[PDB]
This record gives C-alpha cells, sequence and structure tokens, in this order.
C-alpha cells in the first residue's frame, strides 16, 4: 500500500513522451498543464494530426501513475493511463464512425480547422463507435516543464529524420 | 520486462466491488470474466439502471491496478480505473447530451430494451459530449468466481434494505 496525494500532479505536469501502441501506431504527448495536453500523431489510422491545448482531465491513481481523459471536436473520446514507474502505457479510444471509414478527414493541424471537425462530427455517422484498446511501449520521455510552447510545434512530417534522437 | 504480466487478470476476473463517487452517485461492478462485466447503478444521475454481459476491454496497468472500458448502446463511452493495492477508484464516464437532457430515459434493465437505447442514441442530439470525471470510495469487495449469474441480478431498488451486509 502506498501513501500518496491523489490530487498531486507534479510528477506528471511537464512531461513529454513518444510511444507505440502494439497496434503499430506511433504518438507523442505534452502534459502542459494541470488540464491541458498538446499531442501529436506520427503514424497509424490518422498518422500526421496533431493538436494543441486540448482540454483534458488529469488525475493521479497511483504513486507514478497517471491518467488523462478528454473528447475532440470531432467526437472521439480518449482514456491514457501513463505508468511511469514500471514504464508501462495503455490507451483506450473511442472512434466515431466517421473517422473510421475516412479516417483522413481528421488529419490537420486541428487548431486551424475546429469548425470543420465539428461538421464533419455533426454530419456523422457517429455510430457505431470504434473502441481502440492498446498497450504501448514508451520510447522516450523527458520533462518540458509547463506550459512551453516549444515542445509541439510542427506535424510530425516536419520533424527531423531522427525524431527525437535529436532530443 | 515488467515485474508482473500485464496480460495476466487473474486478480481482478471475479472481483465484485461497491463504491461512490465523490459527487455521491453509487455503483457496482462485477467482473465477470475477461471481456464481460455487470453493473449496477444504485443513485446519481441514472441510479437504478443495471446491465448484464457488457462487452469491456479489460486491462491490467500495474500489479494490483486494472482498468476496465466500454461503450454503451445509449452512445455513452466508460473507462474505470480500478487500483485494489491502494484502494483507489477512478471512473470516466462520456455522456451523450440526450442522456443529460433525458437521463431517466435509459434507467431501466438495459437488456430487456437495447433497440430502444439505440434509437434513442441514433436520435440524438449526441452532443455536445458531457464528462464526469471523479474519484470514487471503494466500499465492498469480494471474489465470485467467473461467469456467475447470481451477483448481478436485480436493480438495486430490489435489493436487501442491508446490502451488501447480506452478502
Amino acid at each position: 500500500m502506498n501513501t500518496f496525494d491523489k490530487h498531486d500532479l507534479s510528477g506528471f505536469v511537464g512531461k513529454h513522451l513518444v510511444y507505440t501502441y502494439d497496434n503499430g501506431w506511433e504518438y507523442e504527448i505534452y502534459v502542459k498543464n494541470e488540464n491541458t495536453l498538446d499531442y501529436r500523431i506520427h503514424s497509424g489510422l490518422v498518422g500526421n494530426r496533431w493538436v494543441k491545448d486540448q482540454q483534458a482531465y488529469i488525475v493521479r491513481v497511483g504513486e507514478s501513475i497517471y491518467k488523462i481523459s478528454w473528447t475532440a471536436p470531432t467526437g472521439t473520446d480518449v482514456s491514457l493511463i501513463v505508468n511511469l514507474g514500471d514504464s508501462l502505457f495503455h490507451g483506450t479510444i473511442f472512434f466515431p464512425r466517421w473517422v473510421m471509414n475516412n479516417p483522413e478527414k481528421t488529419v490537420c493541424f486541428q487548431n486551424d480547422h475546429i469548425p470543420l471537425m465539428n461538421s464533419y462530427r455533426d454530419a456523422g455517422p457517429a455510430y457505431p463507435t470504434e473502441v481502440i484498446d492498446e498497450f504501448a511501449t514508451i520510447t522516450f520521455v523527458r520533462d518540458c516543464g509547463a506550459n512551453n510552447e516549444s515542445v509541439i510545434a510542427c506535424a510530425a512530417s516536419e520533424l527531423p529524420k531522427n525524431f527525437p534522437d535529436n532530443l
């Protein structure tokens, strides 16, 4: 039994991780503050999609295990587990049916296209929802502090060939 | 490798828990097998709603911590963390707008009304999605074995007055 403050996120805010799911898709997150993340998708169903300033519900569920959940303007729901102590990652993504049908529709810098994402969402089909539930391998972790706009500032296609070895 | 097998669910399958979220809503789950749960809602937004044989995605994310996620015929998405080692529980529920507007429409034994739930889901409005994200206090835990159909078999309103002391 571990005693810890489950409302203290100081062990998680600032974390910058790159990870590959067991379905082969490579993702990247940056925990920007107590209720915000930036993220960047490198490959897979929606490779090259990226997002800044996503509002999220971030909590501590173990001594060194954190959870982060959000809803996207596309209608997608996401809930991730980052177990830093054991270097284990697990993600659940609830995709609307229209995303599964034509995932390229979501591939953009979302911040410049929120009305588009909302329009696609509202047109549907929303259902049936597709649940993607996968462990991932964490391949990179560092601390970039809070509210750092330099961490995720371009699409993955614009990053150096050796990313993140350059870091 | 991890100090535990993340694909081994033997420590979670069969568990029966009752818990109360920090907003006072009381819930109950029974992990029936590796991909199925029954659950029963006692109070809150959708008090007295209950469900059997919900297909779920169940994983181990720490030595004594498990995660269970699913999508409902109503359109709702759920992702729960059960930290047995530290006796910590955290839930995220993504409700469709129509459920927030008329939650009583979902209050039933869902298994008797799946087409109805689908019809409400498809009529919507699906959006905006409302997120309930709360820790809970675990008040009861026991082991009931797998595929035990006696664990959850009535609405909470029909339970004995001293539940779960009778168990």
